């Protein structure tokens, strides 16, 4: 499935996406990208639109 982030960061905003065989996979994959990228936020997911949000 494809997953998709949305990034709404102080200095970073936009959208990227992962592909992934399940939620949690992409959420490591979503989880290690913010952090490699210096986002530390609050996440929501939404499994109708499989869609993760991040903000600062």
């Amino acid at each position: 499935m494809q997953y998709k982030l949305v990034i709404n960061g102080k200095t970073l905003k936009g959208e990227t996406t992962t592909k992934a065989v399940d939620a949690e996979t992409a959420e490591k994959a979503f989880k290690q990208y913010a952090n490699d990228n210096g986002v530390d936020g609050v996440w929501t997911y939404d499994d109708a639109t499989k869609t993760f949000t991040v903000t600062e």
